[PDB]
Order: structure tokens, then sequence, then C-alpha cells
């Protein structure tokens, strides 16, 4: 399948080069798997979800996405027009309040939420989990990324937007994940995106159009942007049965192109994310 004038982003993902605005995936596009979206909640009434999202937990007075965030990266995993996934079912858990923010004991019970709430749901391609969210270095935090991802759900986590090193930041740290930072559209290391030997893997994070609440799109930037590229990504490939929940981020490792950005530090891997969809 192509997708004509697609996000940068996307085209980005199936693409050996930048500079190209078609997006190339398999028809298959992710049907069959589950991702969960942990943020401020998903618009699951967006047009653009097809009826594919449905919120699974709040820990707040509503499960409304009240911010747009959580919206935005349920956007880029499995919209119709700006996902990687556009056939994926997508799972809505509110850690994060109104404003973006969360308690690490919410977030943590959220995590736990997911290993647990995916018995409940049909997802026979396997499940993932994007968590475009953190602060500071916490181990429990880090133990709970960790649990989840031990479950059989492929976790993908943002790096953080500190131009640091990850390693002071959580579920960033937790070795087990898949930690992710952020790239432009002209394969630059975003500026602000954390880096370190704990990263896994890049994806595209600056000028991201997605959805937003109220019907509506916009381009924000962050590693929470090139997070849920990720997340799709493994959706899809599991979707192909290229890989499974245990063995994605390492799949994804191995598949991506290396070399192609700059501004990478000796010891972070140099590497962006790719489909190697060849039609
Ligand atoms: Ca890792």
């Amino acid at each position: 399948a192509a997708q004509t004038n697609a996000p940068w982003g996307l085209a980005r993902i199936s693409s050996t080069s930048p500079g190209t605005s078609t997006y190339y995936y398999d028809e298959s596009a992710g049907q069959g798997s589950c991702v969960y979206v942990i943020d401020t909640g998903i618009e699951a009434s967006h047009p653009e979800f097809e009826g594919r999202a449905q919120m699974v937990k709040t820990y707040y007075y509503s499960s409304r996405d009240g911010n747009g965030h959580g919206t935005h990266c349920a956007g880029t995993v499995g919209s119709r027009t700006y996902g990687v996934a556009k056939k994926t079912q997508l799972f809505g858990v509110k850690v994060l309040d109104d404003n973006g923010s969360g308690q690490y004991s919410t977030i943590i019970a959220g995590m736990d939420f997911v290993a647990s709430d995916k018995n409940n749901r049909n997802c026979p391609k396997g499940v993932v989990a994007s968590l475009s969210l953190g602060g500071g270095y916490s181990s429990s935090v880090n133990s709970a990324a960790a649990r989840l991802q031990s479950s059989g759900v492929m976790v993908a986590v943002a790096a953080g937007n500190n131009n640091a090193d990850a390693r002071n930041y959580s579920p960033a740290s937790e070795p087990s994940v898949c930690t992710v930072g952020a790239s432009d559209r002209y394969d630059r290391r975003s500026s602000f995106s954390n880096y370190g030997s704990v990263l896994d893997i890049f994806g595209p994070g600056t000028d991201i159009l997605s959805t937003w609440i109220g019907g509506s799109t916009r381009s924000i930037s962050g590693t929470s942007m090139a997070t849920p590229h990720v997340a799709g990504l493994a959706a899809y490939l599991m979707t192909l049965g290229k890989t499974t929940a245990a063995s994605a981020c390492r799949y994804i490792a191995d598949t991506a192109n290396k070399g192609d950005l700059s501004n990478i530090p000796f010891g972070t891997v140099n590497l962006l994310a790719y489909n190697n969809y060849q039609a």
C-alpha cells in the first residue's frame, strides 16, 4: 500500500532515505494486534480512529482526554491518516491528568493494569504498549515497565526531552524495554532528544502531524512523538509475523537504517526505525 502526502515521519519509517512524502506499508496494517497508549487518554470518538480506539482505564474523574497529548500519540500509532498501524486496536489508559502529568504511583498502576488487561482483549497478533511519559530515575517505575515487558507486551518508552543521558530518567532507563529517541526530517537527532547507551532506536519526533482533541489535528514535537512510531511499527511487524512482543525491539534495531542520523554521541546506537517494506 502507498499513502501519498503522508506526514514526513510515516514516509521516513518506510524509506531508506530522508526527503520523501509517501508512506509504504503492507495492507495488513497491524490488524489483529493491540496497542495500549498509556497517557492522557484517547478521544476515541474521533473519526480518524474509525471505531478502533477505546478507553479502558482512568485514574481520574473522567476517561476523557482533556489535553490532546494522548490523542496525538494514539494517532501516530494507529489513526487512518496519521498512523503507522492503520488497522490496529487502540486501548487508552489515562495515567496522566489533563495538564499532562501524573504521579509515579498512578503510572505504575497503569502499567500493571495493562499487563493484566491484555488477558481481557483479543490480540492474536500480539500486544504493544506506548509510554510517551516519564520523569526522573525511579527503580519502582523501571520495575513496573520491566514487568509489563516480561508479561508479553512490547513496551516502547520515550527517551525524554532533556538533551541528556537517558540513564537519569524513567521509564527510559529500564534496560529491558524499547527506549526511543527522536529525529527530525533532515535526519538530525532532535535537539531536545535524550541519548545514551540505554537508547535502543530513534524515530521521527520533530514536527509530527497527528490527531488532537475536538476532532482536530496538529503538529507537535517530542520523544513522545517518536515513541508511537516505534510502537505502531512493532504492532505492524507482529501482525506480519516477523517478530514477537519479546523480540520486537531487537528486530527493529536489527532492521533499522544505520548511520543516517547526525549528532549521535559515541556509545549511543545510530539507528532509525524502518519497516523494510519492499513491495
Ligand atoms: Ca532496551
